[PDB]
C-alpha cells in the first residue's frame, strides 16, 4: 500500500494533464502519491521531497510543469531515483517552452522526457510501470497484458462513413 | 557480464554521439552491447532484436537516432523493457527533428526522452543506470557515488 | 477493381484528414483500400501490410501520421513501393512535429511528403493519381482533364462586397 | 538514352547538393538531363521547361531549391507530370525556409517533398526510381537489388 | 482612373485579409485594381498579368498569399515594378510558411515584405502610398495629413476602469 | 550628385553584410549616401536624420540590423519616405530575431522587410531602384538591363 | 504619491495584459503612472518621455509591446534608468515576435525581460518592486511578507476528484 | 569592497560568456563576486548562495545558464533580490531553450532575462548598475558617463 511513484507537480491548473499519469498507475495496480510542489514558490519543499524519496520508498518520480518548467530537472538534482518529466502545455507557445526546458538538461542528470500534454502523462505511467516491472513478476503480467491487448484492440479499418 | 543495457544507434555516424552513452556504462561496470540498428535499412533486424531484448536478459534499451528519427519509437513498439531515446543532432536541423520524432510518441508507447547530443547519451546511461540501481544495491552504491563525486567536484569559482 | 493505391493511417482520428486521399481517388476512378496501420501499437500489422503490397499489385501507398509520425518512413522501410506522407497536424505543435518526423528521411529511404493537414491528404491522391497516370492513358486523360478545369474554375476577381 | 527524369536547381550552388540526386540514377542507369532553371531569373525558361516536359518524354522531374524555394512548386504548376522537390539548405535558416516554401503547396498542385539537402537529393533520385520501376521491369530489378544491398551493407556493430 | 496599383491574391478566401490594402488605397484615393491570380492553378495569368503590368500603367504590385506563398516572389520574377508581398496567415504554421516562402528571395528580385496578416495588408498600401507619393504631390500631401492625423490621435493613457 | 537613397546602419560590422547595398546602387549609378545610424546608441541621431531626410532629397532609406532590430521601424516612424529593412544574420538566432523584430510592424507604419543577410541587402537596392525607376526614365532604362542581364547570365546546365 | 515607476504600453489593446502590472504595484503600495507611448505612431512622445523620465522622479520604467515590439528597447536608449521589457502576445506568433523583439538587445543598451503576457506584467512589477525594495526598508517588508505568503499558500495536493 | 553583486554561472563553459558581465562591473568599478554554481549538480550550494544573498550584503545577481537553464529560476526562489538572467549559447539550438527556459518563469518569482550570449551578459551587468545608480549618486554619474560615450562614440559613417 505504500506508495513507489510519486507523482508531482507545480499547480492546480497541471493536475487536468497529470490525471492521467495517476489514472494508468492504478490502472495497473501501482500504488502512489499525488502532491504539488512547486519548484519557484516552495524550493524547500521540493529539496525535501526529492532528498527524501527514496528513503521513504519511492523507486520513480513522475514530474509535471509548464512554461519554464524547472520542477523535473530540480527534482533529479535531489534524488538518485528516475526521475520521469511531464511537458505541460503552455498558453502562449504550446509546451515548446516547457519541453525544451525539461528535456534539455545538461549531462550529469537526467530526465526521462514524455510528450507535450496528456499523452506523455500517460506514457510516464507507462514508462514508470515498465521499470517497475522489471523487478515485479505480478507487475510485469499485467503491463504485458496490458500492451498485447493494446495491440489487440486496433480496429482494422477507419469508419469512412 | 550478460549484457543488461542494449546501446542501438542507426549508423557509424551516430557512435561519435552514442559513445558517451558506452563510455558511462562502462565507468559504472554495467554489462552491456552496443550494437548498430537501423529503422530505416535494416527494419527486420530491429523487430528481431526488440522482439527478443526482455529474453534476451536486457533491462534497458538506450536507442539513438537523427533526423526522421524512428529507432527508439519503433523500439519502445515490440518491447516492453524500457526503452531510453538519444537525438542525435542532425546537420540542418540541429537535432530540432531528431527530438520532435522522438519524444512526441503517442499515448501507450512510451520513449523516455533525452537532451540532443552528446548530453544526452550521457544522461541515457546514467538514466538506465539509476533504474537498474533500484534492484542492484552494489551498483545504487557506485551510482550514489558517481553522483556525490560530480557534486564534490564543481569548482567555486571560475578560472580568468 | 483491386486496389492499386493503399491509404493507410494510425487511428481513426487521423480520418477526418486523411478522407480528402479517398475522396480524390474516387473521383478519379482509382481502385484503392483505406485502412488503420499503427507503427506503434500494431508493428507487426505494419510490416506484413508493406512487406506484401507490391505482390499484392499495389503501385503507390499513401500514409498519413501525426506527432512523433512514423507510419510513412517504416512503411517505405519494408516496400519497394513509392510512400507518399500526409502529416496530420497535430493538437500542440500544430503538425511540425508530424511534417519533420515524415520529411526529414535520411538517405536510402524515401517518403515523398505533402502538406500539413486535408492539402496534403488531397495532394497525396494527386500524386499518386500522377505516378499512375505515367502507365495508364484513360487515367492520364482523367488527370488531365481534372487538371483543365481546376485551371479554368479559378475566378477572375474576389468577391469584393 | 532519351532522359525520363529530369534534375533541375536554380544556380550552381545548388550542384553541391544535387548531384547526389545525378549520381544515383546514374548509378541505377536511368537516363535523364541535369539543368539550371531558375524559377525567379529565368520564369519563361521555367515556364516552357515545365509545360513542355511529358511531351518531350520525361516521366518524373526533380526540382531542388533554397530559401524561398519556388522552382518545384511552379514547375508543378506546368506539368502534369509528378514533381519532386529538394529543399536546399540555406545560409541563415538552413533550409527551414526552404522546407516550408516547397511541402506546402495548396490542395491541387502537388510537390513530393524529401528531406532538406543532400539526403532529399538522394531520395528523390530513389523516389524517382520507385515511379519508374512500376512500369520497367527491369529497373524494378535493380532497384530492389540497390535496397537489398543497402539493407545487407549494414554494419552489426560501430567502429571503435 | 485607370489603375496605379495592382492587388492580387491566389483566392478569395485571401481577400478577408487582402480588402484592407484595398480600403486603403481607396482612403487615400489611390485608383486601383483587385484581381485573383493564382500561382499554381492559373500560372500563364500570372505570367501575362505580370509583364504586362507596367505596359498597362500600373506602378506598383501588392500580392498576398498563404501557406507555399509564391504569388508575390513569381510576380516579380516577371515585372520590373516594385512588388510588395503580404503573407496570409495560415491555419497550421500561423502564417510562418507564408512568412518565409514571401520575404526570403534570394539576391536579383526584390520583394518587399510585410507583416503577417491585416496589418501587413493595410502596410502594404501605405508603402505603396509612399511610393506614389514621390512623384504625386497632391498625393503626397493627402499621405502627410493621415500620418499626422495618426499621430495626433493616439490617447495619453489607457482606459483603465 | 545629391543623393537620393540612403543606406543606414546600426554598427561597422553590419557593413559586411549592407555593403552588397551599396554596391548595388553605385551599379546602377543611383546617387546615395552610407551612414551609420543606430537605434539603441543613437537615437537622437535617428529621429533627425528621419526626420528630415525628405527635406534633405531622399526619396527611400535602406536601414539595416540585426538582433533586435528596432533600425528601420523607427526610421519609419519619423519619415514619411518608404523605408526598407534588411535583417542582418545575428550570431545566434541567424537573423530569425532580426527578421521578425522587423518585418512584424503595426498597421500604420510600413517598412519594406528583405531576405535575411547579403541578399536582403542588394534586394533592398534593387526595389529602391525599382522605386526609383517609376520616375526616371534613363535608370529605368538601366534596371531593365540589369534585369535582363541577370536573366540572361543564368547557365542552362551545371558545371560537374 | 508622486509616481516612482511608470508604465507605459503602445496600445489600449495591450492593458488587458498590463494591466496585471499596474494591479500588483497598487497592492504593494507603489506609487505610479500608467499611460499609452507608442513607439512607431508617437517617436517624439517616447523620446519625450523617456529623457524626461529620471527628472521627474521615475526610478523604474516598465513598458509592455507586441509584435515588432519596439517600445521598451527604445525607451532603454533615451533613459538611463532600469527598462524592464513585458511582451505582448500576438495573434499569430503567440508573442514569439514580441519576445525576441525585445529580448534581443545587443550590448550596451539593456532591457530586463519577462515572460510573454499576463504572467509577464505581474512579475515586471514584481521585479520593480524588488528593485525599490533595495532603498526602502518598508516596501521591502511589504515584499518580504508577500513573498512569504505566497510561498506558505501553495497547497499541499491537488483537487483530484 | 565588499560585494554588493554577485555573478553566478553552471560551469567553467559559461565563462566565455560571463566574463563580459565581470569587465563591465570592474569598469564601473562596482565591487562584486564572480562564482560557479550549478542548479543541477550543486543544487544545496544554490539554495544557500541564494537563501543568504541579502544578509551578505548582495544587491543584485546576475546568473547565466545554457540549455534546461534552471539555474536563475532557482535562485530568484530563494531570494527575495532582483534577479537577472543570461541565456548562454547552447551548442545544439543557439541559446533558444536557453532563453525560454529562464524568461518564461510564472508569475510571482521574476528573472529578468537579457539577450542570448555574450551582448546579454554585457547587459545584465549594465542593468545591475542601472539598479544601484538609484541609490549611488557616484556610480550614477560613472554610469551616465558610460553611455554617453558610448553614444558619443558610435562612428558616422562604415570604413570601406
Ligand atoms: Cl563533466
Ligand atoms: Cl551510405
Ligand atoms: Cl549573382
Ligand atoms: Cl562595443
Amino acid at each position: 500500500s505504500a506508495p513507489v511513484v510519486g507523482i508531482i507537480m507545480g499547480s492546480q491548473s497541471d493536475w487536468e494533464t497529470m490525471r492521467h499519469a495517476d489514472a494508468l498507475l492504478t490502472e495497473l495496480e501501482i500504488p502512489h502519491e499525488t502532491l504539488i510542489v512547486c519548484a519557484h514558490r516552495t524550493p524547500d519543499r521540493l529539496a525535501d521531497y526529492a532528498r527524501t524519496a527514496a528513503e521513504r520508498g519511492l523507486n520513480v518520480i513522475i514530474a509535471g510543469a509548464g512554461g519554464a518548467a524547472h520542477l523535473p530537472g530540480m527534482c533529479a538534482a535531489w534524488t538518485r531515483l528516475p526521475v520521469l518529466g511531464v511537458p505541460v502545455e503552455s498558453r502562449a507557445l504550446k509546451g515548446m517552452d516547457s519541453l525544451l526546458s525539461i528535456v534539455q538538461m545538461p549531462g550529469g542528470v537526467p530526465v526521462g522526457t514524455l510528450a507535450i500534454g496528456a499523452s506523455g502523462a500517460k506514457n510516464a505511467a507507462l514508462l514508470a510501470a515498465s521499470i517497475l516491472a522489471l523487478y515485479n513478476p505480478a507487475l510485469a503480467a499485467r503491463l504485458e497484458t496490458w500492451r498485447a491487448l493494446q495491440t489487440a484492440s486496433v480496429p482494422n479499418s477507419p469508419i469512412t462513413e
